[PDB]
């Protein structure tokens, strides 16, 4: 018989169902509990990827309320170097930074903390992997009060994994990236609203929060993925192309364009096969006018829920499952 | 455990039965009460919007036997002028004007009450807040006797809400506007069959109506929403371009157009994020020709579902599911 | 709650399944019985419409061991005329013939009798009508012999109401055809497929077959409509632009073309809003080609499924449900 | 009532979820069992069709640890000749190669045996049918330790009747072939992820291998196949357009394509209706580097599942069920 788990749905076979409210949208509180000890004033993370995070980002997203994550496509100087920038900065702004889950980055780690990193991000492509998780458990002896994300995962069984390794936050996210390729090189991936619900239901009392990381195109994604449980999401294409994003501004016929790609893609590489692909994104503008037209969505969300905080917000709001049609 | 509450339909998901009948569509019904005072002569309103419905307008559908609601998107005076032009006019032609469920509105409603205002429309994008419910109290207990509409609401809780705050009928409709993107924005709605099926259960007993507003496209989706429960429809795209709307017929190549409109569009508006698009609509003539075209349409569904009056298509009309196939 | 009645399957939602056989193709067995007294050569009737069958192709198909209805869109003497030709041209050729199920019927009854219909067709686009049924009822009484087709059919109910009327078969379809906008104009229809097994299942035992009539595109619809129930098919499109349908060849570009459209559209009802659109059909060629390719798509179904005969096709062969993709 | 014997999934309903693992990609054994006595290297065959596999293409993929399967669209003699060339060039490499389930190739297969085939491949559109199993049963007879591959099934019946025929391997597939049109001309078909499962829980502990014959566009299309239990993929499209597949390389605007064509195509037979059509493909270039490619896709996979084998796919891999969005 065919294994079949269960049914798993997507951000788009699901809507959000009005309720009971004394919220209005200027009145929602955006403040989310990243960890046990980082909260962040709105629940955005820019993805830790060489077209969308480098310091640059990192201090204009920290100065909306939210967090970078400087990606690895660079040498262990630059990063942390990338990372003194932000903390240097005046205003005492947060920053992250990724790490691959192989040997020889205990080196990497060690910079990155010395630097002053907020939060290590070890980036993995499937963070169910041994490999990732016997590097979690070694950077959790080394470093008890360091604050771990370890990702990614879709399942329960993965979420407990990462948990029970020592990470302060799991990310969740198996094929649903706009660059992501892996649903047709692999046949593998979990439509992630469901990864989400499973995810977090497997942390719950636990106090590890989940980021729902990929496939976020519109703000009515953002509301969705917090509903499912998450306490944050995770951006990459809605914040490429954008002014503070790394890279060179472009011109095709008159409109402006930006490069975005896969860190699995055949750019991103220079042995596993692209799990993702390159593209050009339009130029966006400040991020500041983007954040404030995401974020006014999900207030907007939020009072037609009757949800005044992040935490309502995961706790409270129903779902209507939709057709097709 | 992902919350979902049900699966919801939509209009594309059902189709009508065909049952036995002793109806010609020459001979069906299509009076209904709109209140348990007014009767219309077809189960037809127009929108509250401000490329859809003026005087000139809410004119043309009330001697087609339907009722207009003029916008609030202009000042106290020209409202309350809009509606003596139509109680004024030969006929006794009934209408309907709207209110925003806010603070400072209690002189908008005293001057359309004087006006002479058939129903009052307390006209939100979210009736199940409390604000709204609170603004229909005291309206009531002010004019008891005033025939009011609120809304808008998509679920049973919403519909029981709205008719103990003093509801003379209820309006349903979160998201199936053509010209909205809520859904895109705040991730927020229901499908308009479910919400309507439930808003009507909800309130069986009661003899307060059931007004479907938004997504109507053909007279298909007419006939659905009544056999749904709704004693009404409330259209604007339906309405919009034809000669009595407001605004100019403007020419692009050859064929002829008039502007339409979210009221959350950013033209409607000018800090809320916009939950509405503008568009352009085909110049569709005048108004009589439509309401003849489209009640032809449910007066052959009345012929195939044996149903000679809309309270029996109401009550006794039955749907198949169908897949997109 | 929503009066859904079931679900309800088009051609698209199933396939065959293939079975043990000892069938060869060309050892298939395609005769059916139309009646208890009238057995056809191959499965299939040509539609009762002005662009698709008068005496010409009704021959022509009846030459192919199938059966024509020439349409009622024409003058008493020219329909028995038409009869006439088919009849008193050589080979004994069996023909049928269309009326309206409305009052003033009975003088173009008793001509088509006269001429020598082997079928009288009680044509209408709602048969649960109950001045269909009566009309039926009183043709039955006056000519106790002649067979007589009654539709159009989508329920058991329906299917029922035909046979206890006199129907001699019982033909099935509300909304399938390929020229049909009664979905989108009155909100009524049943997919095929489940509109087809259910009139068979509610005619077991009678012996009254049952006609699969509208959306029959390729030869797997008409394996698909005989494997559901039904004894025989009926098609529009599929023999509109052959060389025997009435109306002239038109050129276009380079490409030749023939008229096709519904009885209901504008042009074939010239107060009824129509239910049917005016289109322009690719040439075909010759009625021959059309049915040999189409029976040979019929002849490898029953080769696939091991159904050696008509009935065992309708009686033994099973479907698997698919998704969209 | 409709006689549905389940629902049925295709590739594009399911995704593999992403498990623990111990597995690198570079570390995964992608060899497979195509019989009890054969064990290829990798789990791919290529498809028996004039447009794919001819002695250059059998020696490039059998280079790659897979096999090639000589097309029946040739003279007894020329097939025996490209058998030999595959068997008598260095490395000592395995060759199949096809033959119709007619009567009088019993010529042909004393032939392909002496010419040194390894094994014999009774190619039919319809494995199921007496004629076929009669030809098996016949052909085990006279040569008992001759590998045998008989198909195509798509059910567990057919499965247990060719096993019990005398098949050493079982192919799957009716209807899946991107060159396939059955679905439309016969109506029959069976979605390949549920044709593949019932045909291998059929055979569960007859150590009898099952062939996933038909519809692999993508890598992970092979993965899905395998983990539905397959112990091998047999690809047309996939290798079709190749340097080594016969057939020149034609011109049309820059691009250099290749002709591919199903074997029941109007062309690949020159009375059965064509169930196939006559189409381009871009030319691919060398073998090598699509499997490569190819393999590559499954090994990533493997590392996603934990998977170390292919045993490990086939039995441990879970999948997702979703819907279209
Ligand atoms: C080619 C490259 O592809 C990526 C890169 C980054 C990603 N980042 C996030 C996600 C995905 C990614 C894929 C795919 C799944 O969804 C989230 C890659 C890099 N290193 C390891 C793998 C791999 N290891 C196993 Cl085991 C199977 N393949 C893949
Ligand atoms: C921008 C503007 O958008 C509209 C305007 C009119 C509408 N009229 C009807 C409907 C919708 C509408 C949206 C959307 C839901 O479906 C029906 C708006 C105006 N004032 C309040 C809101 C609001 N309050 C909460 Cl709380 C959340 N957002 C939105
Ligand atoms: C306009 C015209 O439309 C047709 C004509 C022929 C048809 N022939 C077959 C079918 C349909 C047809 C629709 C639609 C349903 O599917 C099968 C029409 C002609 N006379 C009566 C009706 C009618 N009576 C009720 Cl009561 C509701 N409308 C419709
Ligand atoms: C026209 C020709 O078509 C093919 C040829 C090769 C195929 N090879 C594999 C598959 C299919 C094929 C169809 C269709 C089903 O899926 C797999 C054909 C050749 N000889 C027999 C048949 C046949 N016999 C029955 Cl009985 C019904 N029709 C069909
Ligand atoms: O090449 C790749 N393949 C698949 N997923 C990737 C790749 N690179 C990055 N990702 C993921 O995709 C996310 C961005 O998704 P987006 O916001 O939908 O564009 C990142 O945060 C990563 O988790
Ligand atoms: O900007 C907007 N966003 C969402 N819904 C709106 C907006 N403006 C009006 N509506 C609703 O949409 C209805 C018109 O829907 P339509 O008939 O499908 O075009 C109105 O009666 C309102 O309930
Ligand atoms: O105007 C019309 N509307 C709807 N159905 C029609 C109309 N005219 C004919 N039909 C039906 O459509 C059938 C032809 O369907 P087709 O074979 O799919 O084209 C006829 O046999 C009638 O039952
Ligand atoms: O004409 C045809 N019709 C249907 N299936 C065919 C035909 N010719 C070959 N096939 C099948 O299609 C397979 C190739 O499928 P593909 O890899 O999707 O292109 C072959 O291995 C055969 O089983």
């Amino acid at each position: 018989s065919l294994r079949i788990a269960k049914e798993a749905l997507t951000f788009d076979d699901v809507l959000l169902v009005p309720a009971h409210s004394t919220v209005l949208p200027n009145t929602a509180d955006l403040s989310t509990q990243l960890t046990k000890t980082i909260r962040l004033n709105i629940p955005m993370l820019s993805a830790a990827m060489d077209t969308v995070t480098e310091a640059r980002l990192a201090i204009a997203l920290a100065q909306e309320g939210g967090i970078g994550f400087i990606h690895k496509n660079m040498s262990i100087e630059r990063q942390a170097e990338e990372v003194r920038r932000v903390k240097k900065h005046s205003g005492g702004l947060r920053v992250g930074a990724a790490v691959g889950a192989g040997a020889g980055n205990e080196e990497r780690v060690d910079a990155l903390v010395a630097a002053g990193v907020d939060v290590l991000l070890i980036d993995s492509s499937h963070g169910h992997s041994e490999g990732v998780l016997q590097r979690i458990r070694e950077t959790r002896a080394k470093y008890p009060d360091l604050q771990i994300i370890g990702g990614n995962v879709a399942t329960a069984a993965g979420a407990r994994a990462l948990a029970e390794a020592g990470c302060s936050a799991v990310k969740v996210g198996i094929g649903p990236g706009s660059i992501c390729t892996t649903r047709i090189v692999t046949g593998v991936g979990v439509p992630q609203i469901t990864a989400v619900a499973d995810a977090v239901e497997a942390l719950e009392g636990t106090g590890i929060p989940v980021i729902a990381d990929g496939g976020i195109r519109f703000s009515g994604d953002i509301a969705k993925a917090i509903a499912a449980g998450a306490s944050a999401v995770m951006v990459g294409s809605m914040l490429a192309g954008t002014e503070e994003s790394p890279g060179e501004i472009e011109l095709y016929q008159g409109r402006s364009y930006k490069s975005y790609r896969g860190m699995g893609s055949l750019g991103a590489m220079s042995k596993l096969v692209p799990e993702g692909i390159e593209g050009r994104v339009a130029y966006k503008g400040r991020l500041k006018e983007i954040i404030h037209q995401q974020m006014g969505g999900l207030r907007s969300c939020m009072g037609l829920t009757g949800c005044g905080t992040i935490d309502e917000l995961r706790t409270k709001a129903e779902f209507v499952r939709i057709s097709g049609a």
